[PDB]
RNA sequence: AAGCUCGUAUCAGUUUUAUGAGGUAAAGCGAAUGAUUAGAGGUUCCGGGGUCGAAAUGACCUUGACCUAUUCUCAAACUUU
């Protein structure tokens, strides 16, 4: 916006709604939440497509970057949470144990903790 | 309208006894019908067509069907039961 009001691109390529998307703490690329079952990584600064992270069996309602910028964690329908090392693009950890969905994830600023909350109304909070 | 053959002789707009018959409710498309949905990224002697080497399996694209990786799981009135 403040260059200029044409947009730098316009990003496709979602089979379902955008529901969240996030750029990553340093700016350099973006990682978006997609109800498709996947998570789309878009190159920040040109909007071009990077690949799938598949891994998910449904919706992903949010996604929130790491501190470090090096992760992004999201929470889903499926009821678990999903750290992903984006840098990598693989699937760095799966976090079971949600009964119910979760709809909220967050990324602590000291990097420390992510914290979640959802369907199943209990707060879990996970740690290295 | 016009006849024949008989007698304790034909039953019931109201009440109790639930044995048969049926195709309106439910389900499926994994061998029957339909509105069996919507995309991206590859591989090319020789699946089928051009330009450029007199040539030799020398090399490089585009335009249609797949595979891998996703989504929906097909309206009650199509049929049978």
């Amino acid at each position: 916006p403040l260059k200029s009001t044409k947009p730098i691109a316009r990003m496709t390529g979602h089979q379902k709604l955008v529901n969240h998307v996030a750029f990553s703490p340093d700016g350099r690329y973006i990682v978006s939440a997609s109800f498709d079952n996947s998570i789309k990584l878009w190159d920040g600064r040109d909007g071009k497509f990077i690949s799938t992270f598949r891994g998910h069996v449904a919706s992903v309602y949010q996604v929130a970057w790491s501190s470090d910028c090096r992760l992004l964690v999201s929470c889903s329908k499926d009821t678990t949470l999903k750290v992903w090392d984006v840098r990598t693009r693989k699937l760095s950890v799966d976090l079971p144990g949600h009964k119910d969905e979760v709809y909220t994830v967050d990324w602590s600023v000291d990097g420390k903790r992510v914290c979640s909350g959802g369907k199943d109304k209990m707060v879990r909070l996970w740690t290295h």
